[PDB]
């Protein structure tokens, strides 16, 4: 249903005084990696799509970016009841993260983005101590796929990272249903 200012949002565009606190089941779902999806070249109509309106980009490069962007071999994350499980090997680890409220970021581009934050307080769970979803939106309302960067580091450095956002959709979807979607958008 996407509002036309909640759409200016998820652009970058926003005031830091009108993000909101999110919880963590905004993004309850089971949910999948779209790296395969890039690695099988099932994602090139969305890289072609946008280096036709970017002309300092070409396919090549743009490719690149969300190969490096994308790459993950936590095949699959589950989130649901408080729990966050995620899928690397034939094993999972899962943790009950808390939520540490989230920082508003600035990009190089001039432009803004939320990182709404993490924190598996678990001695005994094995999941990554630090996470951050950023989905595009700011303010409670449930994801559509999300990038979530983590870590055992601090939440600095994950916030520090551009570089890597390891990007889920769910699981639900076809091949042919995700890139759709990232079209379309
Ligand atoms: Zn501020
Ligand atoms: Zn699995
Ligand atoms: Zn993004
Ligand atoms: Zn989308």
């Amino acid at each position: 249903p996407l509002t036309e200012v909640e759409q200016k949002a998820a652009n970058g565009v926003f005031d830091d005084a009108n993000v909101q606190n999110r919880t963590l089941s905004d993004w309850d779902g089971v949910w999948q990696s779209v790296y395969p999806l890039l690695q099988s070249g099932k994602l090139d109509p969305v890289f072609q799509k946008k280096a036709d309106a970017d002309k300092t980009k070409t396919f090549a490069e743009i490719k690149d970016y969300y190969h490096k962007g994308y790459a993950t071999d936590i095949e699959m994350i589950g989130i649901e009841d408080g729990i966050v499980e995620f899928h690397r090997n034939n094993e999972t680890t899962s943790c009950k993260y808390d939520y540490d409220g989230y920082k508003i970021l600035t990009y190089k581009s001039g432009k803004k983005g939320v990182r709404y934050l993490f924190e598996c307080k678990d001695p005994e769970s094995k999941a990554p101590k630090y996470i951050q979803f950023s989905d595009h939106i700011i303010a409670p309302r449930k994801s559509s796929h999300f990038h979530i960067f983590m870590g055992n580091d601090s939440q600095q450095s994950l916030l520090n990272e551009m570089e890597n956002w390891p990007t889920y959709y769910p699981y639900q979807l076809s091949s042919e249903e995700v890139v759709e979607e990232m079209m379309s958008h």
